[PDB]
This record gives C-alpha cells, sequence and structure tokens, in this order.
C-alpha cells in the first residue's frame, strides 16, 4: 500500500519545482534523447495525441512537431504555465491528477516520458486501465523512463522494497516521491497480463522506451 | 544506521547457516569466473585473511592459492558450515567485524560480498581495522555487487535506506544492510582514506577491487 501522503508529497513536490525545473530535467535523459527519439520518430506518434505528465513540456515540442493536435495533461498548473512558454500552435493544456482520471474520448497515440516511475504499484493497475480506455482502435501507448538491470532485483532480494526516495529543493525544501524502477521484462510480464502486447527495451544506458498495444 | 540493523543483519546470517548453500549469492555462480581471474592474477599468496568467510565458498579458492588463511565470522554456525570442506591450512576465528582492531598483519585480505554489508557510518572504521592489518607491499581484494556508474544520480535520494527485509524458509523475518556501490564512488571513497584503488564491473552487477593501503 502507498500512502496517499506519499502521492500527495510528489504532486506539491512537482509544483514548487516547476519553475526551477528545467535548470536540472532528468539526469542523463539529455545523453539518452538520440536514443530515445529513433523511437518517438519511427511513426506511431500522429494524429491526434495525448501526452500525459508533460511538465515544463520537453516531450510535448516534439510531440507537437510529429503530431496534428496535442492534449497534454499534468497535475500542476505551474508545470502547465511553464510549458506554455515554448508557444505551441496544436497544444491544449488540461490540469489533471492522473490519479483521479476517467477519460472520455480517445485518442490515436498516448506517450509519457518519466510518468511511470511514479506510479506506485498499487496504482499501476487502474492507472493502465484508464490508458487502456483512452487509446483509439490501432492506436499505440509508447513511454520513456528510467531502467534498471535485469538482475538487479534479485540481487537486492527485498521483500519489502523501498518505493519512495527524498528530493530537495533550491531553497532547501525536503520532499519525498515515488520512485520505482522497473526493468524491461519486469514490465513486459506485467503489461502482458493486464492484456498488453509490449515491446520494452533499453535503448541507452539507464533508460528504457516501451511501445504498448492494447 | 542503529546498532539494530546491524544486530538484526548477523541474526539473519546466523539463523541463514545451514541452508545458505542451496540459494547461495544470487547470480553470483554467473560470475564466478570473471571474479576468479582477478582472484588468480597473483596478489592472494603468502599469509592470507579472509573476512566473512561463511560457508567457505571462497575459503576453498584462497586455501588453494595461500600458504595459511585465517578466516573470520561473526556466526559459529558459518564456521561449522566452512569446516565441512577440510581445508587442512585454514584457521577459522569467530569475530565481530564491526568490533575489530586486529593484533596483526597478512600478506593479503580478502572478502566476497561483505562491504554491501557495512553502513556508511561504520564504513571508515572498518577500513581502518582492514588497513591495519595489511602487511607492507600486500593488498586488499574483494568482490561484490555493483551497478552502473549513473544509477545513483538518477535516483536522487537524500536519504537511502540501506535496509531490506529476508524471509526465511521457516517463516522468520530479517532486516539486513544492503548497499549498492559503484566502482567509481567506491574509488572516490576509498582514495579519500589514503587507499589507492582499481575498481571494475568484472561481470554485469558484480564488481572485483584491488586496494592498496
Ligand atoms: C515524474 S514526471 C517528470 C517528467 C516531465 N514531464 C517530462 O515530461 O520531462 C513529473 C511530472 O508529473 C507530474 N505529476 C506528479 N503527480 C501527478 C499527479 N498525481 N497527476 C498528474 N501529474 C502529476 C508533475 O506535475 C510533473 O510535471
Ligand atoms: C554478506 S556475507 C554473505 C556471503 C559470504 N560472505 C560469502 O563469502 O560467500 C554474510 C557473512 O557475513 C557474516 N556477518 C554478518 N555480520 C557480521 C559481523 N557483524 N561480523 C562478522 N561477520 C558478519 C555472516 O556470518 C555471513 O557469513
Amino acid at each position: 500500500t502507498t500512502s496517499h501522503g506519499l502521492i500527495e508529497s510528489q504532486l506539491s513536490y512537482y509544483r514548487a519545482r516547476a519553475s526551477e525545473y528545467d535548470a536540472t530535467f532528468v539526469p542523463y535523459m539529455d545523453s539518452a534523447a538520440p536514443a530515445a527519439l529513433e523511437r518517438l520518430r519511427a511513426g506511431n506518434i500522429r494524429g491526434d495525441v495525448l501526452e500525459l505528465a508533460s511538465g515544463t513540456g520537453y516531450w510535448t515540442r516534439h510531440l507537437s512537431g510529429l503530431a496534428d493536435r496535442v492534449t497534454a495533461l499534468d497535475g500542476s498548473a505551474e508545470m502547465i504555465a511553464e510549458a506554455g512558454r515554448h508557444g505551441l500552435d496544436n497544444v491544449e493544456f488540461r490540469q489533471q491528477d492522473l490519479f483521479d482520471w476517467t477519460p472520455d474520448r480517445q485518442w490515436d497515440a498516448v506517450f509519457f516520458a518519466h510518468w511511470l516511475a511514479h506510479v506506485p504499484d498499487d496504482r499501476f493497475e487502474a492507472f493502465w486501465e484508464s490508458v487502456r480506455s483512452a487509446v483509439a482502435p490501432g492506436g499505440v501507448v509508447e513511454f520513456v523512463d528510467v531502467t534498471d538491470h535485469e538482475r538487479r532485483l534479485e540481487q537486492q532480494d527485498d521483500s519489502e522494497p523501498e518505493v519512495a526516495v527524498r528530493r530537495t529543493l533550491q531553497d532547501g525544501r525536503s520532499f519525498r516521491i515515488v520512485k520505482v524502477f522497473r526493468s524491461p521484462a519486469e514490465l513486459t510480464e506485467r503489461l502482458t497480463a493486464l492484456g498488453w502486447s509490449c515491446s520494452v527495451d533499453e535503448v541507452h544506458p539507464g533508460f528504457l522506451y516501451a511501445t504498448c498495444r492494447p
């Protein structure tokens, strides 16, 4: 069970971090981006695209050049304000808490970068049900995230794994968030059991890219 | 790091002793030939000190390479298991390694999968004791788990919980220390304590180190 207090802490961390977010971005994402981009540019991101947890809009920029229309959901109005600065004409932002979310449309593709590791085990399944209902017939879900090597989990052998890590902002405020590293095989297996077909690959050391078809 | 976690960890290994070999260190069997090429580089010779010898898996190798082995472990149960190997040149002694100041020196000190059980607040004192046990010209070598260099910053955790919970067949459950350290991280920390170190990932998830006092 992941406490609701961890989940609120994570969203406030990002709320408060939003204005200094780009000063640090996601560690080493800038090293892994061309490798991830080879997958993102493979052609499945097109038509009407949904982006979840769009943050300050780094991925939203790429999604915007590939798609006709982008709908981009983030839990933080602050993040949405920062992303607004990129002036992307074909993008609508909506504030939305992703742990309390029932889509009412469908899109040709759904994309998220570094969101899934902030979804704890006990919410993973309801989150993936809503994504499933968000994807149109013929569409895919793609995402980027951190990964670990397949054997690490057994090397550690922890029956009660630490879901959380603690971060610190420029001004010294301290917040715990969810950070679950999942291997490509562990993700593939779990999503396969929820009815998805998945191609999940480490495309650069420490990063994976996934394509999942409902 | 509470005294309680230290004690819990030693109790875990004391109880696991009889069934340790049934499971061994996860994937060490995959890495062992890569670790053995370093173990046979020639530095393990003469009078050798092994720490946390456990059921004697590495002791057998050191026994074949050295003239004499002194092997230390906190668990009398582990020592009795290692006795079944019948190693003629090895002396076992029971020793709590968090309260240990050697009285003599050896040509080489070795341990496998011990350092990850030493939490950051006991690190320095453990290395002070090790340093005083190495003779002039000797080295310390060790094998352990590791991570790629970037994982720590990807995770970016201010207050790393170092504890993990293990549960034995019979249902008894224990907390132990399990700190993964990359080669660079270990290199920087030991250099700062005066050691000069060659630490390498020799098989994915495993490192081997050679350290000179
Ligand atoms: C771990 S993701 C960081 C990735 C960043 N969007 C990027 O795409 O480069 C952090 C984003 O998740 C958002 N977030 C955190 N909790 C949320 C929640 N419960 N619902 C929706 N968004 C959430 C934060 O607002 C932030 O934009
Ligand atoms: C992390 S090592 C496990 C693998 C084993 N070292 C091997 O050589 O393959 C566990 C060994 O360290 C020992 N140990 C745990 N705490 C100790 C302590 N405080 N002092 C000495 N030995 C300790 C246990 O008895 C056990 O044999």
